[PDB]
């Protein structure tokens, strides 16, 4: 809802001041979920490609980031039988669909050749941990307070490493691996496997050096929380135990923690590498109901992420499928419909490439939040989302982009998908515009 | 899941250095949860007695917050029927029940006399709201962006404050008052009513001087947002628009938004006062899964309030009966069983008891986590928590506390309901002591 007022709000830029290199947006197929964007029955290939188009095109959703599950369950493993003894041999199978997760990887990158691909772990092998099972939580055997027949920690190492073998050898190079997927929370039912920050550097003083060796510039993970607070937690505890140096990118989750601060680990990036609305119903609306599902919400999320948190990359939990909510694009037989979180997303991730770094940007207007990022190119995203119920005429003020000769301005709110509104030349360092009420207005600098 | 482990942590407690003044814990019987509570077939009147008993002594579950809905639906509400017009007459009805709140709320004071009662309107009546109906959020006719027929804001202001003059006359004292619930969010099929900052400052400059006439000690609440930064652009709003004076106390919920930092106004305490499990089953484990329902959690959430955002107060969603995990003590039939969350909520305010102040803890180790309270009559509680899964050598130096002569130690966790540990004369200004993995340990000092 809106109604009639109008106020103004100050902005200043400044790409002097220099913060996080970004990542971008994404999302899993993991689970089958890949399978259910790539079924070859109900949704035609014509359709799949079409949504994996709208989610990785640069033109639309602007994602970036795929996140696959290396799995650990009958049928989704490298490794269904595990020899005896961490001796081996093992016996590494591929199939060359991974739960469809190969189809999704190679069709985003097909969309988009700047693909992150992150592949993590919820589990190790069962016959790799205490509890003898990729469910039911459990530790990798051989970190501390374990006490297994063997030590697997290098035999767990290894096979990740054969993981990331399988898609390097198709052509696809891995950008991130991760070892954990909320290892401070036991669902029990399906893959998961616990930790604390000790038994996490046990294992990554093991990792890290065994993934260099194989691929010098593969980065390394730590660890996947359900929140921020216990991300915080596990990296403190890892960093006591002396594997400061054993990961290279902090990842976390929104379930069960927001943070409004840094975390706590230098010189290194973060990434939110899974959220979304777990129990509500698909929703698709923008800002009708105010509730987190919606697509305003996600932009300001994500604004709360990148400027308080220094987050380089933020993802929602499934890429596309049924699971209610848990997608971005519901799919239901040969039909599918996009949530605006999408134009969240894209908001973002269309403008600010992988490689940007975002610069300084602040709002005289608590509520007119404010952000922006100079791509590698020199070209800069300003999003500025008014989270008020009524208009407001922003003046931007632009410090350290004198060579910039263009601005457009794109508008996503409940009747425009990141539509292109206005183009002008620049003929000065001012920017001035209105930006309707309970919308995000990017303004695109070259 | 904890191991054999030990290492140690600093702790500093200044009672030199203050902060916020603790009012306490609670929940709410809105919505006929207290008809469950105080059922007429099933739980016992005794076991009624019992129930309310456990969430409110001070020597169980501590809990000091009742918050009542002002209803405004058909059965529920003061005024059954509306006058055409502000003019009135109004044909004002107390029913001597309030949908079973009075006798949760009197039952309650019973246990505790220094119960605060927060009376909290989800929405005004139907007839002085822009839709026309309790439900599907809309405003108060008269507040701007509104084109109502008659301005209600005055009317709403008298119906709010004539709901208090029941409960006086009762002999219940009333210690807070909201008029919105929620307002950034509509929910369509419940009480409901929105509003930005702007449209609450138009009636609260009605409402504020109204209450102060009737009742001089009665704090006016803003605004129950659904969550953290939900309320600060609502009291940013409130503030721009020249209402920073009229209202006293911060209220929102930890839905959508959970905080790291303060709120966002000077001199007014802050009070969450909504939160639950929403959708999980009924759950009363400390610390098994890690998930956000678990006891554990709750004392690191409630944790992070008190030391972050300066939180004066801490509210689960509903007390007791029905509704899954949304209760703090779920009945079926005559039988009940109580979360430990409730003895998260014990943990702090057993001992922190109304009036006191939050003082200066500090501690060497990130998650082993400790804040600190002085109540009005001298006595200093100490909640430690350690998030380690191994115990922890803490050494608690007190500074300030030089006429504090004995300590006993309580302990919360898998096997302990703020079970009494030990008793020590106190020599010196220095407590050592041993805490369990994953745990509430309480130092009471007197
Ligand atoms: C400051 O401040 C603070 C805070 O506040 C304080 O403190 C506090 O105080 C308060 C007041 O006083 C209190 O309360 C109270 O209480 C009571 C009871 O008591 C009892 O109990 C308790 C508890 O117990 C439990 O716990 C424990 C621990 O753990 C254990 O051991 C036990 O066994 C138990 O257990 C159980 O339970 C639990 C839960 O609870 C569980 O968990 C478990 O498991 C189990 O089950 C206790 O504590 C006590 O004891 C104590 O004390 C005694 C004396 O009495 C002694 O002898 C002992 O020894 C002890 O002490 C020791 O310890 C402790 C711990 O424990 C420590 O702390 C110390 O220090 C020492 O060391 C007992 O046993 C009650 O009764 C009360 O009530 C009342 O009041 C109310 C209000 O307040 C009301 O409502 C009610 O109703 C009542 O009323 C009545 O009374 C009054 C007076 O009293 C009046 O006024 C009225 O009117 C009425 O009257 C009527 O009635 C009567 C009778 O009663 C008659 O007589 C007449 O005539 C009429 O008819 C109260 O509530 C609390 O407790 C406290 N806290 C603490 C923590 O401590 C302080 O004090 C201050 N200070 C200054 C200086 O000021
Ligand atoms: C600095 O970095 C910047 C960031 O990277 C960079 O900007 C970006 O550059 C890239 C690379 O060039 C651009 O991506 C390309 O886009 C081509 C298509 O371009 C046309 O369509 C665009 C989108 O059009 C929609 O949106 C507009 C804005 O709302 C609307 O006006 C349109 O009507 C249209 O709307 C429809 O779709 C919307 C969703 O998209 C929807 O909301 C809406 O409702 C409606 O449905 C237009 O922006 C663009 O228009 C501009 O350019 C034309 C000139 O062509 C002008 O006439 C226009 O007036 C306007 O100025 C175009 O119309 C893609 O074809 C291209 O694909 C190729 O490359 C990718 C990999 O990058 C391959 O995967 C792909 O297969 C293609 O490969 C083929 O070609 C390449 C060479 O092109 C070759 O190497 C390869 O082997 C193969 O042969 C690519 O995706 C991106 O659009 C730019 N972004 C922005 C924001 O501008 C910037 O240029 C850099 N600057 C410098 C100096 O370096
Ligand atoms: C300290 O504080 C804690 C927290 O309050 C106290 O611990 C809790 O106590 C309550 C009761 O006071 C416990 O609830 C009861 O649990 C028992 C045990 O159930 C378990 O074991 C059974 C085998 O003996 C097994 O059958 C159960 O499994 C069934 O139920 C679960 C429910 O989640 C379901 O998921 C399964 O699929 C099964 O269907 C379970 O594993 C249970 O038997 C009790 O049931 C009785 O009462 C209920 C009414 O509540 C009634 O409906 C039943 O028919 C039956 O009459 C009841 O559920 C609770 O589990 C405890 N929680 C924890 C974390 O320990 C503790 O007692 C306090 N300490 C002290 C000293 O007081
Ligand atoms: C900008 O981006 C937004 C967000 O992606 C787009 O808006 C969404 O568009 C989708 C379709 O692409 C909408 O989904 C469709 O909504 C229709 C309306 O549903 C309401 O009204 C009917 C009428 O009775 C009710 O039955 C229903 O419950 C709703 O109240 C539906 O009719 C559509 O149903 C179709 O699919 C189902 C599948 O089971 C079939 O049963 C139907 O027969 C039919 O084939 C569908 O659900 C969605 O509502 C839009 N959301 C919002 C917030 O607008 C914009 O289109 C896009 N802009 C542009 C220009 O493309
Ligand atoms: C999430 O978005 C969906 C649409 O994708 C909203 O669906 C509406 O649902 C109500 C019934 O609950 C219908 O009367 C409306 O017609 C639906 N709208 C549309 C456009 O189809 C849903 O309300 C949204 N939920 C939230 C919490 O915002
Ligand atoms: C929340 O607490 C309940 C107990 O109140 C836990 O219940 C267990 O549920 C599993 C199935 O999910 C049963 O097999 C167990 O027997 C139950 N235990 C008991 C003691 O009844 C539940 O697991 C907890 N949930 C979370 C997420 O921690
Ligand atoms: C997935 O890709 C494989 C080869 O990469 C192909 O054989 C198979 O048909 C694809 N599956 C789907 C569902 O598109
Ligand atoms: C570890 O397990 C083996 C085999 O059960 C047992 O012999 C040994 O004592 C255990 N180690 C410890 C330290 O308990
Ligand atoms: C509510 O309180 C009155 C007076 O104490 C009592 O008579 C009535 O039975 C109570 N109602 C319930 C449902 O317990």
């Amino acid at each position: 809802w809106s109604y009639s007022q109008t106020l103004s709000a100050n902005i200043q830029v400044n790409a002097l001041q220099r913060y996080q290199e970004m990542i971008g947006g994404g999302c899993s197929g993991a689970f089958g979920w890949a399978c259910q964007q790539f079924p070859t029955t109900g949704l035609t290939p014509e359709n799949q490609e079409e949504v994996t188009k709208i989610l990785f095109d640069e033109n639309i959703g602007g994602l970036s980031i795929v996140r696959n599950d290396i799995g650990s369950s009958p049928g989704s493993t490298i490794l269904p039988t595990c020899p005896a003894t961490p001796a081996g041999p093992f016996n590494y199978q591929w199939d060359g669909s991974d739960s469809c997760q190969f189809n999704l990887t190679k069709t985003a990158l097909k969309y988009n050749p700047e693909l992150y691909v992150y592949a993590n772990a919820w589990s190790a092998p069962g016959c790799m941990k205490t509890v003898g099972t990729e469910n039911d939580g459990g530790q990798i055997c051989g970190v501390r307070g374990t006490n297994c027949t063997y030590d697997w920690r290098q035999a767990y190492a290894d096979y990740l490493v054969q993981y990331v073998k399988f898609y390097q050898a198709e052509g696809i190079d891995i950008s991130l691996l991760g070892a954990w997927n909320e290892p401070d929370f036991n669902p029990v039912t399906y893959e998961s496997m616990e930790s604390d920050g000790f038994q996490a550097k046990d294992f990554l003083e093991i990792l890290y050096p065994t993934v260099k060796k194989a691929f010098p510039n593969l980065d390394v993970s730590c660890c996947d929380a359900t929140g921020a607070r216990q991300e915080r937690n596990i990296l403190y505890e890892v960093q006591q135990a002396g594997g400061e140096h054993f990961f290279d990118v902090a990842t976390w989750h929104n379930y069960q923690s927001s943070p409004e601060r840094p975390f706590n680990v230098v010189g290194k990036p973060n990434i939110m590498t899974e959220w979304a609305d777990g129990s509500g119903p698909w929703n698709t609306t923008w800002d009708v109901s105010g509730q987190l599902a919606e697509g305003l919400q996600w932009a300001l999320y994500m604004h709360n992420a990148f400027t308080n948190s220094d987050t380089s990359g933020y993802n929602h939990w499934w890429c596309a499928g049924g699971g209610a909510d848990n997608v971005l694009i519901s799919i239901t037989g040969n039909s599918y419909e996009v949530s605006s979180r999408l134009w969240a997303f894209a908001s973002y991730f269309r403008f600010a490439r992988p490689g940007s770094v975002r610069i300084g940007a602040t709002s005289s207007v608590e509520n007119v939040y404010v952000s922006a990022y100079e791509n590698k190119n020199g070209t800069v995203s300003i999003p500025v989302i008014n989270a008020a119920h009524f208009p407001y005429e922003v003046t931007i003020d632009l410090q350290g982009l004198k060579a910039r000769k263009r601005v457009s301005t794109f508008l996503t709110d409940n009747s425009h998908n990141v539509t292109l509104m206005d183009q002008s030349e620049l003929h000065g360092s001012v920017l001035k515009a209105t930006v309707p009420p309970r919308a995000v207005q990017v303004f695109w600098l070259e």
